C-alpha cells in the first residue's frame, strides 16, 4: 500500500531503496560505510519500516558521497511511500535515551522542507568513528538529517538535550527520528 | 454528549461559543479579527473539535476586548464541556515544529488553574501581525492563553523552545496548545 | 501474568512489596515515612499499576534507610514483573504540569541500567517536607531514582524543566516517572 | 592490653565509655541521639575496636552538650588505650567511597595534636539530619572530629573530595577516620 | 575457590570469560581490539587474577560495542567470584604513577553499585590511540569502569590527578583498579 | 642481602654511603648542612633503612653542591640496593599529616624515571631554614627529589596538599617519599 523503490546513479554512487512504511522492521542495509548501516539498520528497525538499501560508491575518497546519496534517496522513497499524506497523524516526536544521553525528534510530515539540530556538542565536529573499514565523521550528522528533510519534504527538528559519548549521540539520534516518523505515518482514526 | 453554548455580553463585546469535544474538526470562526480567527480555527482543527464562534466587539478601539472576551467564553466552554472529567487522560502534551521555529505544550486538565508562558522571543512584545484590517499584536498572546487556563480551569504550559517569525511562532503556539488538549480530553482504557 | 512478590530483610529495614503491571491503580504503601506514602502511591496510581508496599525500618535514625531500602526492593519487583520484556513499546516519556512546575521523565526499559536527574532548584539538596511525622528531606529524591533505575536495570532519565514550590517539584517528578513507565510497559501492536 | 575505661560527669551530661582498640566489633552505643548513635557504631565496627557507649544529656536543648562531651570522652579513652604508643605503625589513612560521595582521613597517633577538616559542602553548616527524635546537625560534624583530636592528642585530617548527600557525607567521614585509625594503631613488625 | 565462567552471546558479540580471583596473574585476552588488550591484561596482571578473556564482535563498525560488552561480562564474573563477599577487607585504593601521569581508584565492594570518573583532561574525549589494526578511542574509558562497576555491583571511584600523554592517562586507570580491586578481595584476618 | 655502597668524589664535595633496605632504622647522617642531616635521618628512619651518610663539600659557597651530590649518590645506591627488583610490591604511597601540614608522595620502582613535584606554596621558592650554622633553602626540595628519582631510576610523585610552615612543609615531604618507599621496597606474598 505504502511502498517506494528508488533508483540513484551518480559519478560517485550507485544507490537501491526499497521502502514499506507499514512493515515489521525487515531490514537489510548494506551502504559499504559500516556504521553507517549500523545507523540506518537503527532507522528502519525503531520505525518498524521494511527497508533495503544498496549502495556502492566512492568510499576510497572517503563516505560522504555514499552517505549522502543514501540520504537523499531514502528521503525520496520516503516522500514517494506518503505519497498524498491522507488520514495521517502527521505530528510525531520521540525522546531516546541512550545511557548518559538524552535525544529529541519531532517532525511535521505534511510542513514545508525544513531541518533544524541543536544541541550537538562541539567536538562531534571532528570526531571520527573507525572500525576496520571506512570510518565515519559525526560532522555528518547534519547532513543526513538535512538531507532526508529536504527530499522527504518533512519538517525535522533534532536535539541532543545532552551527551559524552559520539557513538551514544549519533544513535540516539538516529532511533530518535525513527521513532518520530512511526508515530507521525501511523493512520489517525479522526 | 460533550458539548457547551456560552453567551457573553459585556459592554465591550458580545460572544457566542458551541463547542463539541469530539467533534471532526468542523469550525467557523468570526471575531472581526482575521488572523485571531485564523489561530482559533487552527486550534479547533487540530484538538478535533466541532467550534463555532461568533463575536462583534470595539474592534475600532483595538482587538485586545474582543480577543480576551473570546478566550474568557471559549476556556468557560472549555470547561463545561469537560464536566466531572471522567474516565479522560487528563494528561497531554504536542511539540509543534513550524519552519524553523518549535513551540511546546503541557495540560493537566484536572490540574488546578495555572498558566506559565516561555521561551517566546523579546521583540513579540511590540511585534504587530497586519493585513487589511484589525491588526493583533503578539504580546496578547500571554493573555489568550493565560484566560483560557483560567475560565477551563486546567493547568496550561506554553514554551517556544526556539523561533524567528512571529506568525510562525504564534500559530506554533496555538497549534501546540489545541494537539496537547486533543490528547488530554481522549477516553482512557483503564 | 505481569506480577512480583519481593521481600528483603536488611538490618536497617524489613520490605514486603506486591505489584501487578497490568493494574488498575489499587495502592496500599505503608513505610512509616508518610511523605514517601503519598509519592508512592501517585507512582502506583499514576502507573496504573497494583502495588502493596509495606516496610519497616530504623525510622528513628531517618527515613534514608527505609526510603532507600523500598525503592531497591521497589525497582528489583519491576524488573522481575517486566521478565523478557517481549513484545511492549519499551520506551515511553511524560511531561507532568504541577502549578508553577514543569517536570519530565524519560525511560528505555531495554536499556542498560542508567540515571540522570537534572533541573532540580539547589534549595532541594538542604528542603525538608516535615508533618507530624518522620520528616522527608528532598535531597533523597536523586537517590530513590537511582535506586530504582540500578535495581530495574532500565535507563531513566529525569528533568525539572523549572519549578520553585518542593512538594510540587518532588510530586511532579514521581508522577512524571510513573507515567512513562506505564506508557513503556504497554504492550506494542507490532 | 589496650583498654580504657571513661566516666565523665558534667552538668550538661553523663558519659561512660569502654574501649579496646584490639576488639571484634562488638559495638554498643546509647547517647539518646541516633544518627551519633549510628555515626559511633561505623565507627568502632569499621576501627574494629570493642566499644560501649552510654551518654544521657540534656537533649532537651540539643545535641550538641551530649555529642561533644562523648567526642571529648571517647577521645580521651582512644589516648588512654593506646598508652605509650611503642610498636605501632602510627601513621594510617583510608578513602572511604560511599556512593557519590568520596571521603579521606589521614592520622599519625604520635603527632602533636591538630585536626584539619576541609572540602566539606556548604550547604553542611546548615543541614538536618532529622528523623522521629533528636536531630543531628552536620555543622556539628567538624567540632566531632576537633574534640577527638584534642582529647586523643592526634594528628588528624579529614577531607571531603567530593559528594552530594549529607548522610552520606557524614558516614563516610566518620567511616574514613575509623579505617585510618584502625591502621595506625595495628602492631608494626619492625 | 573464587572462581567463575560467564558466557555471553549477543547480536553484537561473544563473549567467554574465565576469572579465578586467588590467582598468579595467569593471563590471556583476546577481544580483536589490541588496545584493550594490551589494558585487560594489566588489569588482570595487577590485580593478581587468573583471567581468560575471549570475545568475537562487530569490530568492523567499532570496537565500542566488543568494549562494552566484555566489560558487563567481567563484571558478572567479578561479582560471582566474589560470592557473599564474607571475610575481605572490601575497601581498597591505590595511587598509580605512570611518567607524568598520577591516577588513583578506591573501591567498595560491599557498597551498592556506583562510578565516579572525574579528572581526565577533555581531549581524551575525542582521543583514538591507533596502531595496524581496530583503534581505541579513550572516550570509551568511562564506560568500561561504568559497565564493570554495574555488573559486579561495587562502588568505584576512578580520578585522574594529572596527565598528559593518552596511553599513559588510559593505562594508570586500567592498573589504578586492578590494584584497589586486589587490595579489597584480599581476606582479613579480623 | 640488599646492601650498597657508593663513593663519589667531585670538584666540590666527597660522599660515601652505605644502604641497607632491610634495616630496622639504624641512621647516621653528616653532611655539614645540619637540617639536610635532619631530613636524611628523617627519611632512613621512616623508611626502616640502615643508612651511613657522610659528605663534606664547598659549605663556603653554600649547601646547593653537597645536597645535590648526596642526593645523586644516594639515588643511585637505592637502585644498586633494589638490584634486579624481583617479588617487590613495587608501587608504594603515603600520606604523611603533620600538624597543619599534609603531604603525600607515589612510587613506582620498575617504572621509568621520573619526578613529578607539585603543591608546594610560592614562598617556598625563597624560604631559608636558618640555625647557627649552614643555612637551607627550600628551594633545594624540588632539587633533592627529581635528583632520587634521577639516579634510583624510579617514578616519584610528591605532592604538598596544604600547609604553611616551611619546616613541616619540607619534613612532610622527606616522611612521606621514605614510608612510600618503605612499602614499595617490601616483598610481595604473591
Ligand atoms: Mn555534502
Ligand atoms: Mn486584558
Ligand atoms: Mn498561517
Ligand atoms: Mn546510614
Ligand atoms: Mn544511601
Ligand atoms: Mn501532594
Ligand atoms: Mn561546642
Ligand atoms: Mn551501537
Ligand atoms: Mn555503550
Ligand atoms: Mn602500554
Ligand atoms: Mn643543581
Ligand atoms: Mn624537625
Amino acid at each position: 500500500s505504502r511502498r517506494a523503490r528508488i533508483e540513484r546513479r551518480t559519478r560517485e554512487s550507485d544507490i537501491v531503496i526499497e521502502l514499506d512504511l507499514d512493515g515489521t522492521g525487515q531490514v537489510a542495509v548494506d551502504t559499504g560505510v559500516p556504521f553507517y548501516d549500523h545507523m540506518l539498520t537503527a532507522l528502519g528497525s525503531h520505525a518498524s519500516f521494511d527497508l533495503t538499501v544498496r549502495a556502492t560508491g566512492d568510499v576510497e575518497i572517503e563516505a560522504h558521497h555514499t552517505i549522502e546519496d543514501t540520504a537523499i534517496a531514502l528521503g525520496t522513497a520516503l516522500g514517494q511511500a506518503l505519497g498524498d499524506k491522507r488520514g495521517i497523524r502527521r505530528f510525531g516526536d520521540a525522546f531516546i535515551p541512550m545511557d548518559e544521553t538524552l535525544a529529541h525528534a519531532a517532525v511535521d510530515l505534511s510542513g514545508r522542507p525544513y531541518c533544524v539540530h541543536t544541541g550537538e556538542p562541539d567536538h562531534l565536529q571532528h570526531t571520527t568513528i573507525a572500525g576496520s573499514s571506512v570510518p565515519y565523521h559525526t560532522v555528518i550528522n547534519r547532513h543526513v538529517f538535512e538531507s532526508l528533510a529536504a527530499n522527504a519534504r518533512i519538517a525535522l527538528h533534532v536535539r541532543v538535550l545532552y551527551g559524552r559519548d559520539p557513538h551514544h549521540i549519533t544513535e540516539a539520534q538516529y532511533k530518535a527520528v525513527a521513532r518520530a516518523l512511526r508515530q507521525a505515518v501511523e493512520p489517525d482514526p479522526r
